[PDB]
């Protein structure tokens, strides 16, 4: 009963892509928080399970497909099925263990990775860190192929680990920042795959912090200024949600909205 999104790496365009960024966001988001025209995620606390979760069923020119779950809370990969297999990051607490297993029911497989799903640790396994990661279509379509081939033995931990670091950003980042969601439209524009800049890394970086400050501000100004980098790795002082309005596309719940 989950919702599913569909996009494939086969003849992307930046409409066919936009198109798909816009549909996560919306099965992400209800209307109902909004906070200095930003959208806020819907909070955990009393989330009915039933509304927990969206997949994203990725296809590419390979005709493979795979299956992500992601948290609405967060728009976090959880994990993903691909054919009689399913495979979920450890969880980080007894509350999201049972939540997963509330998706991909009927799958043959069940498997819980003994690691968690974070940049760091996937970063660790792939032997590469998200700045010598290339993003792209090409990218994309090769990492699909990458978790489809996994529970037959084809694919190596690190390429796995690297395959899920290109679709984290190129889903989850891209949902959560239109600034983001911009750099991967311009590769797919060109169909030139290149790494993440400091602006890009900074932001995912910056995420939470970003999402409390906003929410924490007084009418939209910060207590405290968030540093970020430009495209060169030069500082970028963030001292007023104003500026963010046309970078991020959604916040995460981090406290209720002031009266």
């Amino acid at each position: 009963q989950y919702p599913i999104i569909n996009f494939t790496t086969a003849g992307a365009t930046v409409q066919s892509y936009t198109n798909f960024i816009r549909a996560v966001r919306g099965r992400l988001t209800t209307g109902a928080d909004v906070r200095h025209e930003i959208p806020v995620l819907p909070n955990r606390v009393g989330l009915p399970i039933n509304q927990r979760f969206i997949l994203v069923e990725l296809s590419n020119h390979a005709e493979l497909s795979v299956t992500l779950a992601l948290d609405v809370t967060n728009a976090y990969v959880v994990g993903y099925r691909a054919g009689n297999s399913a495979y979920f990051f450890h969880p980080d607490n007894q509350e999201d263990a049972e939540a997963i297993t509330h998706l991909f029911t009927d799958v043959q497989n069940r498997y819980t990775f003994a690691f968690g799903g974070n940049y760091d640790r996937l970063e660790q396994l792939a032997g590469n860190l998200r700045e010598n990661i290339e993003l792209g279509n090409g990218p994309l379509e090769e990492a699909i192929s990458a978790l489809y081939y996994y529970s037959t033995g084809g694919t190596q931990l690190p390429t796995l680990a690297r395959s899920f670091i290109i679709c984290i950003q190129m889903i989850s980042e891209a949902a959560r920042f239109q600034y983001i969601e911009g750099e991967m439209r311009t590769r797919i524009r060109y169909n030139r795959r290149s790494a993440p800049d400091p602006s890009v890394i900074t932001l995912e970086n910056s995420w939470g912090r970003l999402s409390t400050a906003i929410q924490e501000s007084n009418q939209g100004a910060f207590a405290s200024p968030i540093q970020l980098q430009r495209r060169n790795g030069s500082k970028f002082s963030v001292y007023d949600v104003s500026i963010l309005i046309p970078i991020i596309a959604l916040m995460v719940y981090r406290c209720a909205p002031p009266p």
